[PDB]
């Protein structure tokens, strides 16, 4: 389940910033970057292979990618965040 949404302003500024890299089509910072989200436990809808990927938000002064990441669906304007490693999600709404 998708625990609620949340605006994109309340949301850490790294998370714009990741989703100004998706808007260009990178490029990223990390290799993984872009990477298909799996979503093996179901915990966003179950779609097919390939629907979702997975993108860094940078945590300062984290070594290297942290925990906290986007992962965008295929519909227009669905992303997800996560701050615990895929755990649990946010819907983003980036009107607000």
């Amino acid at each position: 389940d998708v625990s609620g949404t949340v605006c994109l302003s309340a949301l850490p500024p790294e998370a714009t910033d990741t989703l100004n890299l998706i808007a260009s089509d990178g490029p990223f910072p990390y290799s993984q970057d872009g990477v298909v989200f799996q979503n093996r436990e179901s915990v966003l809808p179950t779609q097919s292979y390939g629907y979702y990927h997975e993108y860094t938000v940078i945590t300062p002064g984290a070594r290297t990618r942290g925990t906290r990441r986007i992962i965008t669906g295929e519909a227009t304007q669905e992303d997800y965040y996560t701050g615990d490693h895929y755990a649990t999600f946010s819907l983003i709404d980036q009107a607000c």
